């Protein structure tokens, strides 16, 4: 089975082809994770999956999407998530994290208590920031503050932070959250992005948030360990074929840039948007990422079934399959998977006190 | 469904039918449980099984089966559990304990590591104890040392002292390992009690150590919680329906007790048997303990398929299923129950944080 093939990227070695991505939990508190996420991760890990990336990790109070998110933005919350970290290991699987900021989709309500911003007569909400004062629309209107020069400076910063922190933890695997409509995101679009100055027009100038960043982080972040990113490559928006055109060039200079891995996903940077969900569907736009620009790529969104898995990876679309949503309704989803495709010993993708029994 | 009913007994109400039975996880040391049962135990809670019993947790040292055994044997043993009853309870489970002792099946090898009685020479093993010097034979060929009646004594009040310690760690519902071929089990059955004292030879006499250990445990357990046992009414040795016929006069007498509920089994007293394994084959014997005992049951061993659970519940052949096996391989198994069997609102027998995104 090429789903349970191991993976070796820098000095990390992989047990198998199955990632977790990151999914927020919303269930911190002041940016502190806690019991919930303890359980939460080691169970997934237990579970069999090769690399667990640990939900997007606020860099800054501003940049959580929720009053429930996680954050990294001092050494106490860094501490919080070093049994995470150990437990990961612990259950043989590599320990990963994503770095974010929320940008103008901050300030939000939990996704079952609204998914909506927060209106401004509640005391729980907060200013928003981004690349200008343009507001998403639909559930989330609120108008966010255009960033200042020291504030994008200031955020950068906070990246570095975060990534010192992350490493000190003992993370062995970062992923920037440069996808979903969140800051990094709506520095590269058009769409959100009308500045008049460095950081906007131009194509280098929409890159050059997001390059910045990543060229701070690498100065921060371990040679020996994989340094990735998450970036969504088009949007369903009519501007499909030269937005992705413009999107592989990036990625060509992230890879000059030291990247090591893309995962590929969508920008929803806007709501006016028509993607066709459907099993898989992001695999060719994926392969074609992974081949244009020359570097190795995951994504998500269908894949959690084990032959669409498999055959992504045999069809070299993918060098990692992430499986989100299915890992929550099973955290032992990659033994699920092994026993389907046949693996030799599946049972034994757990550890001995289950698989003993299972086999 | 059935299946998704609340159960009520003594002052404790389940949020369904599902329970999940005591398994051995053989990884704990010198009796003290750690940070494989805090997540083995939170995260099947969490799966939204109405009961968790914790597995066999031996009342004495040479009580353990194996080196890997939890105890309650002091009360810094019962004081580890104490995490694990609060994160049971904080999923909305009930917390249970099995309390155990293992008789002369007692030091053997983890199941993966041989599953054979220790040998003499070998550092870890201690001297076992049981009603009478015969082994069980086959893989467990170590002679027990036969119990005096100021063992019986000890071991009676061991009993109550692990149900003392299990109170107070905050469980809400016990059950006495009367089962499965170890010390209770072999006190009743002719094929391992040989004693010609008064707790062997007649019914009564064979009775007396589990009627005993029960009345003593009665004094300290409170009468507001579910005092229960384990009990293997037959052997499958050619000697059934003598057998089953005893086993339900003992149950009607531990009703007289104060015994709350039964969880009726197989004895494995001895290895000489042909067991019947198939797909729920208890069901019919469990309904007849429930019927002619008048006594709540459940029973284990080939439910764990959503159909078959909620079949022997309408049947009214159990009050509560026992689900083992699938939670170690799936620890929602409830959740897919509930899809599987069609019920409102499926995803929400999981937490919000997972039940959002899968309905
Ligand atoms: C609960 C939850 C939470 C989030 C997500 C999704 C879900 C379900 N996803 C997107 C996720 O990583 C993945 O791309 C999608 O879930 C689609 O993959 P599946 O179809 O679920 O296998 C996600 N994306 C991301 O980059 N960072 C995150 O923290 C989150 N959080
Ligand atoms: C790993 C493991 C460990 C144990 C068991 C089984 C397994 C698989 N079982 C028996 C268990 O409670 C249950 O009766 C059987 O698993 C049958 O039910 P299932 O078919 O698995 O649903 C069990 N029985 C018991 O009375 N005390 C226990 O501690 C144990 N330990
Ligand atoms: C922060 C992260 O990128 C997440 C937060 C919540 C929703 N994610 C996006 C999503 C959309 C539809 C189904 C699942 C997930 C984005
Ligand atoms: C102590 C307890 O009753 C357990 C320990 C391990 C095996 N149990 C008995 C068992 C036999 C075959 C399959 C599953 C379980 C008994």
């Amino acid at each position: 089975s090429a789903l349970f093939e191991p993976y070796t990227l820098k000095d990390v070695t992989l047990r198998n082809r199955i990632a977790i991505p990151p999914m927020c939990q919303y269930m911190a508190e002041d940016g502190l994770i806690n019991d919930w996420h303890q359980v939460h991760y080691a169970s997934m890990a237990r579970g069999g999956a090769g690399l667990l990336v640990v939900e997007a990790t606020a860099v800054a109070p501003e940049g959580r999407i929720t009053p429930g998110c996680a954050g990294i933005w001092s050494d106490a919350h860094a501490q919080a998530f070093v049994p995470v970290v150990q437990a990961i290991k612990a259950a043989g699987s590599v320990p990963g994290i994503q770095i974010a900021h929320a940008g103008r989709k901050a300030s939000a309500n939990r996704p079952w208590e609204g998914d909506d911003h927060i209106g401004a007569d509640d005391a729980r909400g907060w200013e928003t920031i981004a690349p200008s004062a343009i507001a998403f629309g639909a559930h989330l209107p609120n108008v966010p503050r255009a960033m200042t020069l020291d504030d994008i400076a200031r955020v950068k910063q906070d990246f570095v932070d975060a990534a010192r922190r992350a490493r000190d933890a003992g993370f062995e695997w970062i992923e920037l959250h440069f996808a979903h409509g969140y800051l990094g995101q709506s520095f590269f679009s058009e769409h959100s992005n009308k500045r008049t100055d460095a950081y906007g027009g131009s194509f280098d100038n929409r890159s050059r948030f997001l390059l910045e960043t990543l060229a701070a982080v690498r100065e921060v972040w371990p040679e020996n360990l994989p340094l990735t990113a998450r970036f969504g490559v088009l949007e369903y928006d009519g501007r499909d074929e030269q937005t992705l055109e413009e999107s592989i060039e990036l990625a060509r200079r992230f890879k000059a840039g030291g990247l090591d891995l893309l995962s590929v996903s969508v920008g929803f940077t806007i709501p006016e948007t028509n993607i066709p969900w459907g099993p898989a569907f992001m695999g060719p736009i994926a392969e074609r990422v992974r081949r244009e620009a020359k570097l190795p790529v995951t994504s998500a969104w269908g894949f959690g079934t084990p032959q669409l898995a498999e055959a992504a990876l045999q069809a070299n679309q993918l060098d990692l399959v992430s499986v989100g949503r299915a890992h929550l309704a099973d955290p032992h989803w990659a033994y699920f998977a092994a026993k389907e495709l046949g693996v030799e010993k599946a049972s034994w993708t757990l550890p001995a006190p289950y698989a003993h029994w299972l086999e």
